[PDB]
């Protein structure tokens, strides 16, 4: 399939700036765009992405979402002085023209569907736009909130008129609602909106009361379209990882895109004046990370606000270093979430439950240790497997606590394998075949805890127990099976046939797995799996590497190309096949049942605002 990433960015949109004293246009600069470029361009992201051009939308195209009044409108501008200019801005809301805006416009929508075109013709995996104007706020016959044209709006209708495509995802985390989006697709259930903003009781811009919980989609679009508000300033991480994995995540997986297309504006971040929020930067790679395995990769980022210029630079970088597969940073102090996004996320998941029945409620990179004689074709980035000290620690550990040659060869490439992750900034992640679980556990376990890593994400496929202690607070255990488990310890996480089993374990996955593991915020994730697990696996690998840098060694015992392949596969960074677009009663209820017992110690996993005695 493709690869790579298509950094589309031009100098250009950088000729328009504000030509009058207005307070509340003086944030949109057009160093927004040099800042961030240059920004890729120091950490050396821009050079390894691959540079499309920018290029004019046509005058079809503007009318895919536009009206042949105000496109004519605007197309009068580059005539105009400053005061006719200053005339017609006031015509609008929050928005400046300026001799050339029109013509960065066209270029800011031409860019976007360059970016279209170049992930759809499988030219790239992904990419991002830096463009400007922004076009989140503009509708049909109206600029407004410091945007002309609507780029995203633009991407999902081209994208549906020339591949045919069915269904779309749109994620707006600009922390201001994106209401010509909105506006463009309320009505449309092939393109899924989600928006998160800054709200405060409607009294934050644009004011308006369809930019609350309660606007769902008008008509045929009824559940796709998901308002988040945000109703006080400060958020945090955590708001924003809760919102995802009890909101976005769950609703986009069942919904299953064919293309994600992301309007980020990166004003939600910490500094910036507009939104006055505290997610770091670090957190949009996350965000990032967490919709990839999602339309195949098939990621289409296009930028709107941010007007930190700091802040705006690092959170670019952290976007375009996770869709170019680098290793996100370790998120710690992460909780739960306070009491006013619980009540938003509560309000939402309520209203949608009528539509999504997840929320109803009750009243190198990889190296590879096949078996010894067996040779596979991996992927570009990986390598195979011992040292005479990892040999001396293999006999100790034997001497100490444990006569077959193979096992003890494991062993040793177990250690191996961890010394090079850990210690060493050489490998990131790694892959062991392997016989006698037990002693592989065993020392794999104990030989990470020396590392060190303070931390360890155990995460196993199977039943029974392992010889591994969830006592102290430096291992956390989730479990598999298909027996069932009374989960006793807080620091463990028991899950226990049918076509519905897939539809269940994502559901896990995305409300209860990834929220204690990104809370646990482990230094290392230990894989196991003893023998419809190729089902969900892949995604369960490259979801679980959002922990500890990526760092995780799987385990399996037993040898299957298949589960070997995709394991590989998704360790080493490739893009990961769509599950397709119902968990059983009993699933749902165990769930609810494991969120309640461990939502006291794990705060993230609360989605519902926690009742007084
Ligand atoms: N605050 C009132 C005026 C206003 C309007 C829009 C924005 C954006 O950031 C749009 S992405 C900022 C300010
Ligand atoms: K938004
Ligand atoms: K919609
Ligand atoms: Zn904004």
């Amino acid at each position: 399939a493709a690869s790579g990433s298509a950094l589309i960015f031009d100098e250009e949109m950088s000729r328009y700036k504000l030509l009058w004293t207005d307070p509340e246009c003086e944030i949109e600069v057009p160093e927004r765009l040099t800042v961030s470029y240059e920004a890729l361009r120091t950490h050396g992201l821009a050079q390894r992405c691959k540079a499309v051009p920018v290029r004019q939308a046509t005058e079809q195209e503007i009318l895919l979402a536009h009206s042949e009044e105000y496109l004519e409108a605007v197309k009068q501008t580059p005539g105009m002085n400053v005061e006719e200019l200053m005339a017609f801005s006031k015509k609008y809301n929050a928005v400046y023209f300026h001799q050339n805006i029109y013509h960065c416009a066209k270029l800011a929508a031409g860019a976007t569907l360059q970016l279209v075109d170049s992930v759809m013709k499988r030219e790239v995996r992904n990419g991002m736009a830096l463009v400007r104007p922004p076009g989140h706020h503009s509708q049909r016959s109206a600029a407004n909130g410091f945007c002309v044209f609507n780029n995203v709006a633009f991407a999902a209708l081209y994208a549906k008129k020339n591949y045919n495509l069915n269904r779309i995802l749109i994620v707006d985390w600009d922390v201001h609602h994106g209401q010509g989006i909105q506006y463009c697709f309320e009505e449309d259930p092939s393109v899924l909106y989600f928006s998160w903003h800054r709200y405060e009781h409607q009294s934050f811009w644009p004011n308006l009361p369809e930019s609350d919980y309660s606007s769902v989609g008008k008509g045929k679009g009824s559940g796709f379209n998901i308002n988040l508000p945000w109703n006080k300033v400060g958020m945090t991480n955590s708001d924003y990882l809760a919102a995802f994995f009890h909101v976005l995540l769950p609703v986009a997986y069942e919904f299953d895109p064919e293309l994600v297309i992301v309007s980020a504006g990166f004003d939600s971040a910490i500094g910036d004046p507009e939104g006055e929020m505290c997610a770091l930067p670090e957190i949009f790679a996350h965000l990032t990370h967490l919709l990839m395995p999602l339309a195949a990769g098939k990621m289409c980022v296009v930028l709107e606000g941010g007007y930190n210029l700091t802040s705006l630079g690092q959170s670019v970088c952290q976007t375009v270093h996770s869709l170019l597969g680098d290793p996100t940073p370790r998120i710690s102090g992460l909780g739960t979430a306070c009491d006013s996004a619980l009540e938003s996320i509560q309000n939402v998941r309520n209203v949608q439950s009528s539509y999504w029945s997840s929320f109803k409620h009750l009243a190198v990179r990889t190296v590879v240790v096949p078996p010894p004689g067996v040779e596979l074709t991996l992927p570009k980035n990986c390598q195979h497997s011992i040292s005479e000290s990892t040999a001396k620690e293999v006999q100790r550990i034997r001497d100490k606590h444990f006569t077959d040659q193979n096992i003890l060869r494991s062993l040793g490439n177990i250690i191996s394998v961890l010394d090079r992750m850990m210690r060493s900034d050489e490998v990131c992640n790694g892959c062991v075949v392997v016989s006698d679980l037990s002693v592989s556990v065993q020392c794999a376990l104990q030989h990470a805890l020396t590392e060190p890593a303070e931390r360890v994400l155990v995460v196993y496929v199977g039943d029974g127990e392992l010889p591994v202690k969830t006592n102290d607070g430096k291992v956390f255990l989730v479990q598999i099976c298909t027996k069932e488990t009374e989960d006793k310890c807080v620091n463990r996480l028991t899950l226990c046939e049918g076509e519905s089993l897939t539809a269940g374990f994502m559901q896990a996955l995305l409300g209860l797995i990834l929220p204690v593991a990104y809370e646990f915020n482990p230094a290392l994730v230990l894989g196991i799996v003893e023998e419809r697990l190729m089902r969900v696996w892949g995604h369960m690998t490259c979801l679980i590497q959002g922990l500890a840098r990526g760092r995780m060694l799987t385990l399996l015992q037993g040898y299957d190309k298949d589960l070997l392949e995709l394991t590989v596969s998704a360790l080493s960074g490739a893009s990961i096949s769509p599950l397709g677009p119902a968990p059983k009663p009993e699933d749902v209820e165990m769930m609810e049942k494991q969120r309640q017992r461990l939502q006291e110690r794990w705060g993230l996993l609360r989605c519902t605002v926690s009742e007084s005695w």
